[PDB]
């Protein structure tokens, strides 16, 4: 079997000359060669059998990509694995090679307006296709926004992706009224991960940083001001809103005074993605619809899923052994002989 950095890589024969790219918690990423199709892929080597949440998110990632079918969202080729349930320890997943994403560009890139707009189209764009299949992502932030070598980007990374029904590194892109611990969060929580993108688009700082929740609260209070009592209402958790009541009255600190060089029109789509009630938060196709992108807003060419998943998978109970009989399964299709 071919082997990257001491690491087993069983995808030969047909995928070969292994490139490594990255890794994370449990996995490793390389690029290779599909001799059979003659294409560069993407292969993620997954190992996930020992952790009942890793199984979770391995199952989920895989049932929604194969699921979806998008421009903007990112597929899956071809699913490796042993041919029986006992020998399987590892899940090669092949993707489409992308080269890089949002995060290490604006490590170095200072986008024009221009490109932010084009950018933040393909995402909403992505996004009304996964919210018409009653989906939530739950983890936009610029590292899941991967972009080819002709510029298109593709959302990626669903393992913690849930079906709408009202332990990450990076939670600056996550909704207040999750901090809040709120009791039932809805599709607007992508759209504040959207806006917290697009801030850091224009100015290559994230807008709400911090520590930790109380940190993150603060830094959104003192952006936005004190909520009023009808925005207050939309938190679930009255200890949540007693607290709210209780901290100092803060001003709302106008968006052209943070981003002085910023079009006006993206300042007004991102004053309604930022908006602390959920419930006059903007959502996605009317988004697609505001005069910032009315450059690129084309419905007849702004696709929906065919069939929403209004299926909650329910696996949060799921052990790890029965999480892995149905990953098994989810990848049979791709064994000779299904
Ligand atoms: N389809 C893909 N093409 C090219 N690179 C890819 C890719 N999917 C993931 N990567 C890259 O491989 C690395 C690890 O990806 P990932 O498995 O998702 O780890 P993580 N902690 O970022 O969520 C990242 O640098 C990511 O950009
Ligand atoms: C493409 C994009 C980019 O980085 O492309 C790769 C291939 C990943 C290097 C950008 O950084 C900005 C947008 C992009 C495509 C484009 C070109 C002209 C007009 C609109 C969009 C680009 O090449 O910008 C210079």
């Amino acid at each position: 079997p071919e082997m990257v950095r001491g690491q087993v890589f069983d995808v030969g024969p047909r995928y070969t000359n292994l490139s490594y790219i990255g890794e994370g918690a449990y996995g490793m990423v390389c690029s290779a060669y599909d001799n059979v199709n003659k294409v560069r892929v993407a292969i993620k080597k997954i190992s996930p059998f020992e952790h009942q949440t890793y199984c979770q998110r391995t199952l989920r990632e895989i049932k929604i990509l194969l699921r979806f079918r998008h421009e903007n969202i990112i597929g899956i080729n071809d699913i490796i694995r042993a041919p029986t349930i006992e020998q399987m320890k590892d899940v090669y997943i092949v993707q489409d090679l992308m080269e890089t994403d949002l995060y290490k560009l604006l490590k170095t890139q200072h986008l024009s307006n221009d490109h932010i707009c084009y950018f933040l189209y393909q995402i909403l764009r992505g996004l009304k296709y996964i919210h018409s299949a009653n989906v939530l992502h739950r983890d936009l932030k610029p590292s899941n926004l991967l972009l080819n070598t002709t510029c298109d980007l593709k959302i990626c990374d669903f393992g913690l992706a849930r079906v709408a029904d009202p332990y990450v590194a990076t939670r600056w892109y996550r909704a207040p009224e999750i901090m809040l611990n709120s009791k039932g969060y809805t599709k607007s929580i992508d759209i504040w991960s959207v806006g917290c993108i697009l801030a850091e688009m224009l100015s290559n700082r994230p807008i709400f940083p911090g520590k930790h929740y109380l940190d993150q609260l603060n830094h959104i209070l003192g952006i936005l001001g004190s909520p009023s009592q009808e925005d207050l209402n939309c938190i679930i958790n009255l200890k949540a809103r007693n607290y709210l009541l209780s901290l100092p009255h803060k001003n709302k600190v106008p968006w052209n005074r943070l981003f002085p060089n910023a079009d006006s029109k993206a300042l007004d789509l991102l004053d309604k993605m930022l908006t602390f009630n959920p419930h006059k938060r903007i959502e996605v196709e009317q988004a697609l619809a505001h005069p910032y992108l009315e450059q690129y807003y084309d419905p007849s060419d702004e696709p929906i899923a065919e069939a929403p998943f209004k299926f909650d998978m329910e696996l949060d109970d799921l052990p790890k052994e029965k999480l892995k009989e149905l990953i098994f399964e989810e990848t049979a299709r791709f064994q000779p002989g299904y």
